[PDB]
């Protein structure tokens, strides 16, 4: 454990916790968005995915960014890899997405940019202006008033058995158990946009809150005095961590391709590294977070980071991320570290 550690935790949880009117703002253009894409022929069977919450947010320190996913029910879904890359697929088959059909896979382009032009319209009709930044996912960013920023991704919902690329992937089994990796793999998968091309990515980011909410070897953990553990803390300092170091270089575009994202991966792979709860108590805060620092930076000189489902997709391979930005990186983290971490401060 470290005095300083605790302190920037304090710090996080009262800009989450403190009153704030954004998340009404956004439920407010969110709701309204949704109204009029539902009355679109193919937008019509859109639901917001976690329809009761505090939206979701990229940054634990940006309480005005918020993260939100608008989700497609996909039933009979035929999937086909692409180029052999474990995490994109093209998607196969009347029903309301046939209209964006190019052939016999669905043109995630198409329906983007149709996503767009509804929303687009709506924006004009409170200000609300669409950032110029274009992407596949977010599909858009809001900027609402002058400080709250929102992503919006649209993604597919399959309800089938999820894809063999992911077999050997989530391995909780000596941490969580064999019994809930199986209960688990029942709940359903996303398709979001993203090039590996007419090609969507596997996500399972709604996994994630399943785990936090119930994380530990005990299934006690943290329900008691005595049963304390640090592995929410850690992913909190980890990610930022992260935010800090993607701050203080914004100037530069070396940490432009990293993301919480894989923070979190890097985290819950420490997990499964670490799965007795004595391994994550509290009072060990300091040696707990050293752990995850150490692992990440192992990741990055080895060029080796497997999404946490599908394990032959390397986040950090050459082809996503060059070396140079990655050796800048395992630069600025291991000063951190031999300087007492003066981000934090
Ligand atoms: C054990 C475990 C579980 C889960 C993950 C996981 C996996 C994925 C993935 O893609 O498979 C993730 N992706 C991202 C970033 N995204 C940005 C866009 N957001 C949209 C949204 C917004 C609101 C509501 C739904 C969706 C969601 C969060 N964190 C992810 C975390 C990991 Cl690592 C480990
Ligand atoms: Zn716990």
């Amino acid at each position: 454990g470290a005095s300083k550690l605790r302190a920037v935790l304090e710090k996080l949880k009262l800009s989450r916790d403190d009153i704030s009117t954004a998340a009404g703002m956004v439920k407010g253009v969110v709701d309204h968005l949704l109204l009029r894409l539902k009355c679109d022929s193919a937008f019509r069977g859109v639901g917001l995915l976690n329809t009761g919450s505090y939206y979701e947010h990229v940054k634990i320190s940006a309480p005005n960014e918020f993260d939100v996913m608008f989700k497609l029910e996909v039933p009979r879904i035929q999937l086909e890899e692409y180029s052999n890359t474990r995490a994109y697929y093209f998607v196969k088959f009347e029903n309301p997405l046939s209209q964006f059909l190019e052939g016999e896979i669905l043109s995630a382009s198409k329906m983007l940019s149709k996503f767009r032009k509804i929303i687009k319209e709506e924006i004009n009709d409170t200000d609300v202006i669409m950032k110029r930044k274009r992407g596949g996912s977010p599909a858009v960013t809001l900027l609402i008033s002058e400080k709250i920023s929102v992503d919006i991704t649209l993604a597919l919902e399959s309800k089938s058995s999820w894809p063999a690329s992911t077999q050997e992937g989530l391995r909780i089994q000596n941490w969580l158990s064999a019994k809930v990796r199986k209960q688990l793999r029942l709940k359903p998968f996303y398709l979001v946009p993203k090039h590996a091309e007419e090609t969507w990515r596997l996500s399972f980011s709604h996994i994630e809150k399943e785990i936090l909410n119930n994380h530990g070897k005990s299934k006690t953990c943290c329900e008691n005095k005595e049963e304390k553990c640090c592995r929410k803390d850690c992913l909190k300092l980890m990610k930022y961590l992260l935010e800090q170091l993607k701050e203080r270089f914004k100037d530069k575009k070396h940490l432009d391709k990293f993301s919480s994202y894989h923070v979190k991966t890097a985290f819950f792979h420490v997990c499964t590294q670490n799965p007795q709860d004595s391994q994550w108590d509290r009072k060990d805060l300091g040696l707990c977070f050293d752990n995850c620092v150490t692992y990440f930076l192992q990741c990055l000189r080895t060029e080796k980071l497997e999404n946490y489902f599908i394990p032959e997709f390397n986040l950090f391979s050459s082809n996503l991320i060059d070396k140079r930005s990655k050796e800048f990186l395992t630069k600025q983290i291991e000063y951190e570290r031999n300087n007492e971490f003066p981000v934090f401060d």
